[PDB]
């Protein structure tokens, strides 16, 4: 329950055992005046901020200092004060010994009043000798001290038969006390006259005395083991100003201190550990009239009553109090609200509830009354102390049956929010930059420049410029030019000249860097030049020299590259001249500039060299000019785009310039450009919907950060304000990560909830007819402190996991497959329903689950039902109805759980669905679309035992071929119309990732695509034309197709990743190698005999003819050739410059070259080390040029004919490692690694390869060109007899 | 002083069938002032370091030694997805329970490191905070470890505590994998709890084991079940009866002995 | 050598010697922090944040 | 640290800082050592003895 903005824990606790009281003795007096290091009667109080001592606490013998601090003359520094007091007490102890020897007086009791008076009088230099005869107790303290008049009236006084003793200072402050924010609260006890105590034997006599004595300031009685005897504490008019906002008189200070002490004791109480006294709180006995109705004294009395009965604060209490904490507590107490607690203070007696765990009633005879009727229905326990969490923790709300109007929730969300602020915009994309490249091929179809696509017409407009600028700004990469140059150089140097079979570019070439500029970093040149010269890049050997020409160049000369300029010839030209500088903001002028730069590059390059240029804005005119002018004068061309930001730019590479040849554009170039433009368009469309880089969110944007704050929250009894606000925020966020934080700010405790919006969240919210309500039990429990943090939109520092991307692709496909107003049945859902967020809010659902769902059920605009049944079981599907059926990621897991093959589970699901009525089926099936290969580290699969294995998640699932699934569907349902949706190469699925606050990494996306390649989505449409395929669908083989449904004079269009493969009307103009098709007359089945160059998924759509309405048909997949490599080495090994020739069998489709695995990265083998020539059905592509270091390096033969390196062929060369080293002839050698490599001849070591001081032996011979993978490593020629190497 | 002692019993096919009626029950006078004082004194004067770390290490070492009656393998394997119900940040050392770090780095000999650990609890500082009794949006896991107590969400009544035990058991059964296993802590064992264990869990699990690391004298016991979501015929055995009787007798004698000692910090008169 | 004043602390219209600023950046920062803390505590005293939060 | 010793040669040090496993070796995920942290390698046919430190 809340008192006034103060939150109390639901538990109750109180100390139980009272320790007995020691009686103060003369030996203890002497021990205290000894001021021993362990038993010093003081404790320093240190400032929390700076750990500096500012105040001390005075114990029993030192109490009674009643005069001003100037009279005492304390030094003011803790060490000096300690020494001075030690000396004073040492002096006094000897006098006390002299009058009372310890040999005689040892166990005689000591008047604590007389001891305190003696100490205070001696320290004040004021008549101490009179009190010494009264040091020992004869009958009783009050009786012996009554009527004496031996000491001053300032210490103690006699009023009839009651003894009034002044109260000494409890705390004493040093000079370092500056009323700081973190200074200890002295509670007005550092003054001389804060309170007075009236001691008497009987309470009735005290009441009779106070009948006549004034009690304007109120009197506090203690009722539980008084310090010395039954006494009344009367407050004074002195006040405490240390808490800055509020000023509190002495009585309020005493009440505050007692309440805080009792609350701390309640929090830390244990069953076995006892305390000095059960009750720490003073009780107000007289003075109700002068206390205001709603003053601080009344509220503090209520708090004391709560603390006595066993209540305990929810907020943590520091071990040593601070001014800020006390000020915040007082501000909370004097805040607005009502007291829900049934307890109300009374001056007659202290009320103890019947259920209160406190046992002080039994211990004390008079002063406590336990009320039987009054009850507190709360449990009994003690709070557990937790360390403060530096960062907010995630929270998952849970809903209940109560519902509220949506408008009230929206209004309260608006009222409670801190929505206008500036979020810290995160990096939406991270990771390395993948590259797409295409190469010229003789076999590909001739393609004219007319049908090549352009950039979109709307490329230069405000929206697209905004989108691409935002994408460039948000991307987190360093030196985009550097990575692009490295990628293009690595891809260009691997090219092979058709003539002589060797590479186009060799070591020692002379290169010219056109368009070089001084970057922002203090390098004054492109970043790629220095590593290229030093051979740091593994793929490329260093060139002879680099000359830089450009407008902004620093090392080179500045020229206008379009016009002819004085410059010598070069044999490799690398140009990055942007076309916007002289484009005059006109596209035709940009194309003319492109043509002029082409002419300049052609003139500059050598008669046998090559050149590269970046094309900023591709267009048909550029392609036409290239084809008409430069293509005849070159031997081969290369197109490469490295993707770092969304742009249409491409890099053009041409080889064999100034040599007459017959070249033309190929179909591969058309496909590459089509996919490039499609990717740019979809990326721009996705990025255009994101907010600005430095926006200020106010709820207008669909995507943003939503934050509300509740000050002094109440969870025990929700006021239907905070509950409605939090429920409205939860509805707005729509099943996303929510972080909570509880902390202290400006004298109040505030709760902060942070989350993110999304268009899917709005779609889910549109389905709410009424606002649900959360269960605040979890927030009620939290009695701790959680520090806040600055909000970030894209809080994911790293990219999403590949499994997240896979399930998100599935979710996007499911969402796109459903139209408005179509009832859908979702077979597999967890306790949280993400399907309720993807679909349009108009279409109803029927959720089937094996576990209870946490989603609310009462309030929904349309029909939404959740069923607690296993879907693989039968007998239930008859009742429900659904137009579209979805089952993602559930069939395989269910089959694994029941331990059956995928075929049996799939067939059972087919029978269950057959017992129902559903037009469209979406099933996630574990079948291999391509040749069976293993994705190392993410999805390892074994052909035997027919199982999948997921390492990171640890599960395993069965799998089976797609032919069995197709057979099952066509046997159970005629007109199955199987469609395998192209989703691997499509990038539209990133809408969920990027619109919602989630960051993507390129490597994760690649792994997700490769994983999806083996886990496709099988879409089954009943009442569709069945397409029958005969034979096998593999590249390089004839495939026959049968389509019986359609009639004559019909049109069929085949698509391959948003690209038109071919059309029925123009079989001659087919992009694929061959299309032949015949209607076949009466049978009515078109027969289509065709062959595919590249594997993948192809979709058939058919136009009915004589109409503009196309019809979608079933799709099919084409497999890659089997990857089986057999290598046979010759009997003899030759170690001359002509390496051994190894004949291997590899399908001509795959292009292969060697790679080296060094450290954690993959390195390209040296181009001169391996030369693949005479490519054919039988390939003599092995010119090893064996090396001594080959005994310690493993060379992998990878595949580079696709967008992804490897994953099709990765063949270790085990025979390469095991090579006999001849003793007759000389042998090449090179450093295996950067580390020191000791070389060992027969019985001795001659030198160290990579020592700081290395001098080669005179016997060795150095080649002109190196053979090692790293170009910086030289190659030597040892005399016969050098065999082994040893690390370090 | 000293280390923790572990007493465990396992299901044996050769043992006799024992119903839940004959099993011993928690003593009626467990919740009393003198008993609470004695057990609090024993807990206060134990000098064990940290209780959670040693208890978790003992129970995990005994759990990973469990063999599979079918195929003769180990129920718990490396790389399995695990969950830790009831993580607490009260201790000064780390926000997550100290058991996670040696488990993750593989320092503990018995347990191979797991793939990932997700924490749920009221006092957790790394994972989400939820109410474990009611359904929550998280998915399934192969290994579920629960240390959530029965005193916070359950009032002082014992029947409510038993119902809370049953609700947490149902939540753990729903949250575990079809072929995995789970670990459950029973704060206040009693006959109705045992009957619920049998009638609900035992038909649907393949094997079980009762373990109790001895760090402090109380009736707290650990229940682990293997081969969950698999139809089988299981029932209580005589070994469980003997283990329960010995546990109750040991707690009774230790509490009776400890009730005669002075409080922790006391003045001697 | 100089500081730039943002949205608050922008009403300094009198002579620079009347304010009595220390003249060194660290001492100036400490002085102005303490003065602003005092003013903040006053405005909290008259305007509680539990009522006029937004 | 342990020193793996092929006949007449010192291949590498098992637990030295900056230890690079030999290329010819193959790494398995079994980790059949008593301590799960310590890895296990597949070795060419020639491997004879180890020397402490």
């Amino acid at each position: 329950a809340n008192v006034w903005g103060v939150r109390l824990a639901d538990s109750l606790s109180s100390p139980t055992i009272e320790t007995r009281t020691r009686h103060y003795t003369l030996h203890d007096f002497y021990s205290d005046l000894d001021a021993s290091v362990g038993k010093e009667p003081w404790r320093p109080l240190r400032n929390q901020r700076t750990n500096e001592i500012v105040a001390v606490q005075l114990f029993r013998p030192l109490q009674g200092l009643v005069f001003d601090t100037q009279l005492y003359g304390f030094p003011g520094t803790f060490s000096q004060w300690e020494q001075f007091m030690k000396e004073k007490l040492r002096v006094l102890k000897y006098e006390v010994l002299r009058i009372y020897p310890i040999s005689t007086y040892n166990h005689d009791r000591v008047n604590v009043f007389v001891a305190n008076a003696l100490v205070g009088a001696f320290l004040s230099n004021q008549a101490f000798y009179d009190l010494l005869p009264l040091l020992i107790v004869n009958d009783t303290m009050i009786s012996d001290l009554l009527g004496t008049g031996a000491a001053l009236s300032q210490f103690f006084q006699s009023h009839g038969e009651v003894l009034e003793v002044a109260a000494g200072r409890k705390y004493l402050q040093m000079n370092n006390y500056s009323n700081d924010d973190d200074d200890p609260p002295l509670f007005a006890k550092d003054l001389s006259d804060y309170a007075k105590a009236f001691y008497s034997d009987t309470y009735e006599v005290l009441d009779r005395f106070f009948w006549t004595h004034d009690s304007s300031a109120g009197v506090l009685v203690h009722y539980d083991k008084p310090t010395n005897g039954n006494h009344y504490i009367l407050g004074t008019l002195t006040q405490m100003v240390s808490a800055p906002p509020h000023i509190i008189n002495a009585t309020d200070a005493l009440l505050l201190e007692s309440c805080l002490e009792q609350f701390a004791a309640n929090v830390r109480a244990r069953s076995a550990q006892p305390v000095t006294r059960l009750d720490q709180c003073y009780h107000l006995r007289w003075g109700a009239q002068y206390v205001g109705e709603d003053s601080l004294t009344y509220r503090l009395g209520v708090l004391s009553l709560l603390a006595t009965n066993g209540y305990q604060l929810a907020r943590p209490i520091p071990k040593q109090l601070t001014n800020r904490w006390l000020s915040s507590f007082v501000s909370q107490v004097v805040s607005d609200g009502i007291n829900e607690t049934p307890l109300w203070p009374q001056e007659r007696y202290v009320q103890i509830a019947y259920d209160s765990p406190s046992v002080v009633d039994g211990a004390t005879q008079y002063g406590y009354v336990r009320r039987n009727q009054l009850r507190l229905g709360m449990r009994i326990s003690a709070l557990q102390s937790l360390s403060d969490t530096p960062a907010p923790v995630q929270w998952l709300p849970q809903y209940t049956i109560d519902q509220v109007a949506v408008d009230e929730g929206d209004a309260m969300v608006s009222q409670l929010t801190q929505l206008p602020l500036r979020p810290d915009y995160g990096s939406i994309w991270i990771g390395e930059a993948l590259s797409y490249y295409v190469d010229y091929n003789r076999s590909h179809r001739v393609v004219l420049s007319s049908e090549l696509p352009q950039l979109p017409d709307t490329y230069f407009d405000g929206d697209e410029q905004y989108g691409r600028s935002l994408f460039s700004l948000a991307r987190k990469v360093g030196d985009r030019s550097l990575v692009k140059d490295t990628a293009v150089l690595k891809h260009a140097y691997q090219a092979i000249d058709p003539n002589t079979g060797k590479e186009y570019l060799r070591a020692g070439q002379s290169v010219a860097y056109f368009g070089a500029s001084a970057g922002h970093s203090g390098a004054d040149q492109p970043l790629v030049i220095e590593p290229w010269m030093q051979g740091k890049i593994s793929g490329v050997p260093p060139p002879s020299s680099v000359r830089q020409f450009g407008y902004d160049v620093a090392k080179g000369a500045i020229v206008d590259l379009a016009r002819p300029f004085p410059s010598g010839d070069y044999q490799f030209v690398y140009s990055d001249v942007d076309q916007v500088v002289d484009g005059h903001d006109d596209l035709s002028i940009s194309s003319g500039l492109v043509e002029s730069l082409l002419d300049s590059c052609v003139h500059a390059t050598a008669p046998g060299g090559s050149f590269v240029m970046k094309i900023n804005f591709p267009t048909r005119t550029v392609w036409h000019y290239i084809e008409q002018k430069i293509l005849p004068n070159v031997t081969s061309y290369m197109l490469i785009k490295p993707f770092v930001t969304n742009n249409v730019e491409v890099f053009f590479v041409a080889f064999g310039v100034h040599q007459q040849s017959a070249l033309t554009w190929t179909s591969g170039v058309y496909f590459f450009l089509v996919d490039h433009f499609y990717r740019y368009e979809t990326l721009s469309a996705i990025s255009r919907q994101l907010p600005s880089f430095g926006y200020v969110d106010d709820g207008s944007s669909v995507t943003g950060i939503e934050i509300i704050s509740i000050e002094n929250p109440g969870f025990s009894n929700m006021t239907q304000a905070a509950r409605v606000g939090i429920s409205g925020l939860c509805a707005n966020v729509g099943n996303a990560r929510k972080s909570i934080a509880i902390y202290e700010s400006h004298g109040a405790r505030v709760l902060t909830i942070t989350s993110r919006r999304s268009p899917a969240s709005a779609r889910r919210k549109a389905r709410l007819r009424y606002l649900p309500l959360i269960d605040p039990r979890s927030l009620e429990v939290q009695a701790r402190t959680i520090l806040p943090s600055n909000p970030v939109l894209f809080d994911n520092i790293n990219g999403a996991s590949p499994h997240v991307c896979l399930t998100m692709m599935y979710n996007f496909e499911v969402s796109s497959a459903v139209y408005d107003g179509d009832v859908v049945l979702d077979l597999g859902t967890g306790p949280e329903a993400k399907i309720l967020e993807l679909i349009p809010s108009t279409s109803p659902v029927t959720c089937v689950d094996i576990r209870p769902t946490a989603q609310p059920n009462g309030c929904w605009n349309v029909r939404t039902t959740f069923l607690e049944l296993d879907y693989l079981s039968d007998g239930w599907i008859t009742g429900v109805r659904g137009d579209i059926v979805t089952c993602m990621l559930s069939l395989g897991a269910a089959a694994a759980g029941k331990s059956m093959t995928f075929d049996a589970a799939f067939q059972q699901l087919v029978r269950v669905l057959t017992r129902s009525t559903a037009n469209v089926l979406l099933i996630q099936v574990n079948c291999p679309t391509d040749v069976i290969r293993t994705i190392k580290g993410y999805l390892e699969i074994d052909q035997t035992n027919k199982r999948y294995k997921f390492p990171k998640f640890g599960r395993d699932e069965p799998y089976s071929d797609m032919d069995s699934l197709e057979r099952i569907c066509r046997a159970a349902w005629p007109n199955c119309s199987i469609t395998w949706v192209p989703l691997s190469y499509d990038l539209r699925w990133t809408k969920l990732a990027l619109l919602e606050s989630t960051t993507l990494s390129s490597a994760s996306v690649r792994i997700a695509e490769l994983m999806y390649k083996y886990m496709p989505i099988m879409r089954i449409d009943i009442h569709g034309l069945p397409m029958e395929k005969q034979g096998n669908f593999i590249v390089g083989q004839n495939c026959s197709l049968v389509i019986p449904g359609f009639n004559a004079q019909d049109v069929f269009n085949c698509y391959f990743n948003s690209a038109l493969a071919f059309s029925t009307e123009d079989v001659n103009s087919a992009m694929i190698p061959q299309v032949t098709a015949q209607f076949d007359a009466n049978k009515g089945e078109w027969s289509l005999d065709m062959v595919f160059s590249d594997a993948g998924i192809y979709t058939m759509q058919a136009l009915v003819g004589s109409n503009a309405n196309p019809v979608s048909l079933g799709s099919f997949v084409v497999d890659s050739p089997d990857v089986d490599i057999t290598d046979a080495w010759p009997a003899q090994l030759d170690f001359t410059i002509a390496g051994t020739d190894v004949d291997i069998t590899v399908n001509p489709y795959y292009r292969l070259m060697a790679f080296v695995k060094i450290d954690g990265q993959w390195q390209i083998a040296n181009p001169d080390k391996f030369q693949f020539f005479s490519s054919n059905t039988g390939t003599l592509v092995m010119n090893v040029k064996l090396d001594i270091a080959d005994r310690y390096l493993l060379y992998y033969i990878r595949d580079v004919q696709s967008r992804d390196v490897g994953f099709y062929i990765q063949h270790p060369l085990q025979l390469l490692n095991t090579i006999t080293l001849p003793t007759n002839e000389d042998l090449f050698l090179s450093a295996p690694d950067m580390r020191e490599w000791a070389v060992k001849e027969s019985g001795n070591t001659i030198c160290i390869l990579n020592s700081p001081g290395f001098i080669p032996p005179q016997d060795w011979d150095v080649l002109t060109d190196t053979i090692s993978w790293s170009p910086s490593l030289p190659t030597y020629v040892v005399p016969p007899g050098d065999y082994t190497l040893t690390p370090l």
